[PDB]
């Protein structure tokens, strides 16, 4: 029961945010099917975002959890595919913890909408 246009500057301003702390630009775009090969075998959705910058533009989050869900994605799909000594795996945990920072905050301006 709130405004849309807000909401979705909110969204836009928190993805922003939640990209930022990707530093090394991991999460960015799709995991290259054609880099690797494999990766299909082991996860069922794929997230990363760019898909969901554009799942946002298409008024796909309508609510906190919608855009969460798909910034999980992102986070668990990395720490599926990849093993704990790399990297890509503590890149994810690093994401989990300091992008679930920004996100309870981001959540908490839309619960006073
Ligand atoms: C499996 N994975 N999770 C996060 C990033 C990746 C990944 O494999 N990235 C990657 C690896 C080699 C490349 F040439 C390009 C990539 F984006």
């Amino acid at each position: 029961e709130m405004q849309l246009t807000p909401f979705l500057i909110l969204l836009r301003k928190t993805l922003e945010q939640l990209q930022e702390k990707d530093t090394g630009n991991i999460f960015s775009e799709p995991v290259p099917l054609s880099e690797v090969p494999d990766y299909l075998d082991h996860i069922k959705k794929p997230m990363d975002f760019f898909t969901m910058k554009q799942n946002l533009e298409a008024y796909r989050y309508l609510n906190f959890d919608d855009f969460e869900e798909d910034f999980n994605l992102i986070v668990s799909n990395c720490l599926k595919y990849n093993a704990k000594d790399t990297i890509f795996y503590r890149a994810a945990v690093r994401l989990r913890e300091q992008g679930g920072a920004v996100l309870r905050q981001a959540r908490r301006q839309a619960e006073k909408m």
